[PDB]
């Protein structure tokens, strides 16, 4: 039998796309059953026939890497997306040298580097020519998540944001050359400090990263890893950033949203990868108290003193007197009112619906205006929920108003 190449034959390329760690094992070009990772559907591959002649050209001069292929591209191309078991088949292929590139991939996928394939090929000199080439390209799934720890933290109380992100994987020629966290903070927020930067289970020191100054940087936070920092990062490590903030005021809406970004190099293609987190929400509103004379019609009262408590009901006071923005006692003004700017809603915390919505606020009247008796009970429980603060009474959307009555002493 002849061992020659049959140039009246047509070849094929079969890609078995995998989600996982790179193959530092040079592939046979034949079937391998290397299901180390999970099959990845949705990745598109583009093959490009190169000018090189297998029939009459010098094979010693043929490209062996994606870099050597540059400048030898032809108009003959084909695009296929992975479908069943993360498989893309390129059929009725003219014999020749092809460049294989990833054109599209799903969200969070860090693609592998482009590669070169010969149709036909041999793994070993003793093998028969192989016209049906099989390759196992690799990819890495990198997820980015944002959480908020803001339970019982009112206006000017420090609360934290935490950004979690999967670092990419890198081969032994390849490396992680850049890695940063970006977060555009709402104008109502004041950055406090970065509390923790973690690479896997390794808590980094302040020499391993840099912090910009959000106040003079349009309220945008940037936390970049230095050269020292990067050295501590291992392939595919779970990166973490916890930083502290204070909400200055309630503002125009009860809700305050946060979303962040992670930017790193693709170790294989060296091109920048931006990854965006989910959006998290913190809710605060204002509490307005109006002191009224119970028996004397349409009359407000100056000089009524109050304290604020956490409570399950008016008969059962919890934490308090509470300090909200350096004040732990409020007195009604010349208009018979005061406004606490502001408090954490009782029905939504740490980024989710409160379970159970048992928390309430309690106003304790500590002193009645001159010539007025101290009401009994002197405690008013408040259902400070998003829905109740949202109600309007033109007689607003971010303020909940509480009417409290006092009666003149003696009679
Ligand atoms: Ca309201």
């Amino acid at each position: 039998q002849r061992a020659n190449i049959d140039f009246e034959r047509k070849g094929s390329l079969t890609l078995h796309k995998k989600k996982g760690a790179e193959s530092e094992k040079r592939a046979t070009g034949k079937e391998m059953d290397d299901v180390a990772g999970e099959p990845l559907n949705g990745v598109t591959f583009k093959i490009t026939k190169l000018n090189f002649d297998l029939q009459n050209g010098d094979w010693a001069k043929f490209p062996k890497t994606a870099a050597d292929a540059k400048g030898h591209e032809t108009s003959t191309t084909k695009e296929v997306e992975t479908s069943g078991n993360g498989t893309a088949v390129f059929d009725n292929l003219d014999l020749g040298i092809y460049l294989v590139e990833e054109t599209k991939a799903p969200d969070g996928i860090v693609t592998g580097a482009p590669f070169i394939v010969s149709i036909p090929m041999v793994n070993e000199a003793s093998d028969a020519w192989n016209y049906n080439v099989v390759a196992y390209p690799k990819n890495t799934e990198t997820k980015t998540e944002k959480t908020v720890k803001d339970a019982d933290q009112n206006i000017q109380d420090a609360y934290t944001y935490t950004i979690k992100a999967d670092a990419p994987t890198w081969g032994k020629d390849k490396k992680l050359t850049a890695f940063r966290f970006e977060d555009e903070l709402d104008k109502r927020l004041d950055f406090q400090k970065v509390t923790e930067v973690k690479a896997g289970d390794t808590v980094l020191g302040t020499s391993d990263y840099t912090v910009n100054d959000p106040a003079t940087d349009g309220n945008k936070l940037v936390v970049t890893l230095t050269d020292e920092g990067l050295k501590k990062v291992k392939s595919g490590d779970k990166m973490s950033l916890t930083f502290e903030v204070k909400r200055k005021e309630v503002g125009n809406t009860t809700e305050l949203k946060n979303r962040a970004d992670v930017i790193f190099n693709n170790p294989n293609t060296d091109k920048e990868v931006k990854n965006k987190t989910n959006e998290v929400v913190t809710y605060h509103g204002k509490l307005k108290v109006v002191k009224k004379d119970g028996k004397e019609a349409g009359k407000v009262l100056k000089g009524a003193e109050f304290e604020l408590y956490q409570c399950t009901s008016a008969a059962v006071l919890g934490k308090g007197p509470l300090t909200v923005d350096g004040v732990k006692k409020w007195t009604t003004g010349d208009d018979g009112t005061f406004t606490i700017d502001g408090l954490h809603v009782t029905d939504f915390e740490d980024g989710k619906e409160a379970a159970p919505a048992t928390k309430k606020f309690c106003l304790k009247e500590t002193k009645a205006p001159a010539g007025y008796a101290l009401p009994d009970p002197n405690v008013t429980e408040i259902e400070f929920t998003r829905a109740k603060i949202s109600e309007k009474d033109k007689f607003d959307e971010v303020t909940l108003v509480s009417e409290i009555k006092n009666i003149k002493q003696g009679t």
